[PDB]
């Protein structure tokens, strides 16, 4: 599409996350800001420091090379796996049921923004991955 708009929106979200991050006692303390996204924070070697939610299939899609540079990505997911990004929203769960009944094999697209922050006097090198949980095909 025109990926730059979505990339920039996700990146603003990520920049906020970085600003509110603190590092103390060899440990990263994250605070949430205040559409829906899932944020994942990796250290300077691609190891997971923190995650908004535990979702292994998503963890597998974040290709580790992505984490060395700022970038936009799409990931395709099975609609039943997209559901596990959106759990708690009965409405989108029903849109997903409609998708699933139209086709068991349905796939879904997810916008992803990887952002890299070199080390500072107070904070190690970090990489914030912001993933849009509502898939592209449903935008509304």
């Amino acid at each position: 599409s025109f990926d730059k708009t979505t990339f920039r929106l996700l990146r603003g979200e990520s920049n906020l996350f970085y600003t509110l991050a603190k590092w103390e006692n060899n440990k990263l303390h994250v605070e949430l800001p205040e559409s829906p996204t899932m944020t994942l924070i990796y250290d300077e070697n691609g190891q997971l420091l923190w995650a908004q939610r535990d979702v292994p299939w998503l963890m597998k899609m974040i290709q580790p090379d992505w984490l060395k540079s700022n970038g936009f990505h799409e990931i395709e997911a099975d609609v039943n796996d997209t559901s596990l990004l959106l759990s708690g929203d009965h409405s989108i769960q029903q849109q997903l049921q409609e998708v699933r009944e139209d086709d068991d094999d349905a796939e879904m697209t997810h916008s992803v923004a990887v952002n890299v922050y070199p080390a500072t006097s107070r904070m190690p090198k970090l990489t914030i991955v912001v993933v849009r949980t509502i898939p592209v095909e449903l935008k509304s």
